[PDB]
């Protein structure tokens, strides 16, 4: 909307739609974990389909990444160890 | 450097670092339940390494095309 502080989360992603999509192949999800090329982050691949900008995560961390689940940060194509999150 | 602890599922897993989990097969599960028995490798004296081919910042790859070391997974496209 008027700024990237109103910036939609990604497509959902993972069991029960409890994650979101960090990025094509990363679906991560505060209980969740974070799933890296698994088949459980198929469907972030369709994120790319939409005309829109997305980012997942509120915390920055990493290299411009955001707390993805308990203790990992990814950006939208890794995820390091990061005692931030 | 032997590989480390199978994990993941039905064992076509192996631990690349305490949290993660990944096979050529499935991926790579990073805090996931399936990473979870990659704890159990601090508890081994021996020293090990998965995988075998190495990419990026001193890791190997760990499933079609992710690079992981003990602490990171990269979408990284050599692997």
């Amino acid at each position: 909307a008027m700024s990237d502080l109103e910036l939609r989360q990604c497509l959902p992603c993972g069991p029960g739609g409890k994650g979101r999509c960090f990025g094509p192949s990363i679906c991560c999800g505060d209980e969740l974990g974070c799933f890296v090329g698994t088949a459980e982050a198929l469907r972030c691949q369709e994120e790319n389909y939409l005309p829109s900008p997305c980012q997942s995560g509120q915390k920055p961390c990493g290299s411009g990444g955001r707390c993805a689940a308990a203790g990992i940060c990814c950006n939208d194509e890794s995820c390091v160890t990061e005692p931030e999150c």
